[PDB]
DNA sequence: TTATTTGTATCGATCACTATAAATTT
DNA sequence: AAATTTATAGTGATCGATACAAATAA
């Protein structure tokens, strides 16, 4: 067939930060077209829909913007340095001006109409993995000896996701870097 | 002619319904058929969409957001004013009269710019949040509870934060339980 | 062919919102 | 009657999603 006029994961990323500022339901088919410097004949051809656009671009996210996550969790000596070092540095991102403010999973559709409940779904449970992660740690942790053995480890995952999602909330709200450093450091004090 | 309806029932209705869509997501048409009113009515009571969002924001805040207060100023100390608030906000936004989680971190957090005043009343609201937990702290540092050299802005800011995650997580059907022991955990964290 | 993409033109449905007039009070 | 509030029906605008034919490949 003809050869696409137009480079797919640049429209992905394109789209990505479209959903990123105005959610999934925010970010209507002229947003995006405008931004993806595409048409919507080419759109609809690519990615099948809005849906699955959005479940492109965040498959695409959680590969970009994810990755750290698992690797600076799993690149600390200790289970509560892991989760320090994740912290600091999400609220590093959260408040780089690189990248829209806070985490596209919890920002982009957390209420909705009916429609969307299928994305809306979908991102609850990428939340709960980001419980499922720390977790994980915290069991390498149990196993490294820097974690005491009978701690329960969805107890602290849960306290310490609270903190992530309470992070995409206030870095919205536009607070200082520095102040969410210091509540970061705050919530690492709740550490047993 | 009189009106066929209550302003403050109508307002309960369309309330809920921004509690469950959130601020663009609840179309004029759920708003209207929960009101159980038609668009002119609506229209010359509230006067547009954003109006009637208003209204009801300042109703759930005399309904949802009066407990506040008094539970942090009915406290012997500040930190089991913090301590009993969160409790409370967890068993609210776990029961199941209310849509579990908090409207104001619920309602908008993205949109398109056309809301953007919307969002931006929200986010103002939110602050206030802080504020609620600086001013008891502040009179937790003149009953002498809490230590005079008391980073107040950072612990405002921490259990705020923890206040928002909470309420994303009662939307995610995180158990109570497990939302108590959250609070229980945050509580570890005060000076 | 045989197939696929792209730009122009939309599609019906729904959006927030309202002009007009009947209905219901004093 | 006079003063309001309804209900009907529909406003332009925009929503997500497409025909259609020209355009570019195998």
């Amino acid at each position: 067939g003809r050869p696409r006029a137009f480079d797919r994961d640049t429209a992905l990323q394109r789209a990505m930060d479209v959903f990123w500022v105005r959610g999934y339901e925010g970010a209507s088919l002229a947003a995006l077209t405008e931004a993806m410097e595409i048409r919507p004949p080419s759109l609809y051809a690519a990615f099948g829909s809005k849906e699955g656009l959005f479940r492109e671009a965040l498959a695409h996210y959680l590969g970009q913007h994810g990755r750290y996550r698992r690797d600076v969790l799993d690149g600390a000596p200790s289970a509560r340095e892991g989760v320090a070092e994740l912290l600091r540095e999400t609220v590093a991102r959260f408040t780089s001006d690189e990248f829209p403010r806070g985490c596209l999973v919890v920002l982009a559709a957390l209420t909705g109409t009916p429609e969307s409940e299928a994305v809306r779904d979908a991102l609850s449970a990428e939340r709960g993995e980001s419980i499922r992660l720390f977790r994980e740690r915290m069991r390498r942790g149990i196993a490294d000896g820097d974690l005491a053995a009978d701690t329960d480890m969805e107890e602290l995952a849960t306290f310490y996701a609270t903190v992530l999602f309470g992070l995409s909330v206030q870095a919205k709200d536009r607070v200082p870097r520095e102040r969410l450093l210091a509540v970061v450091e705050r919530a690492l004090r709740a550490w047993p």
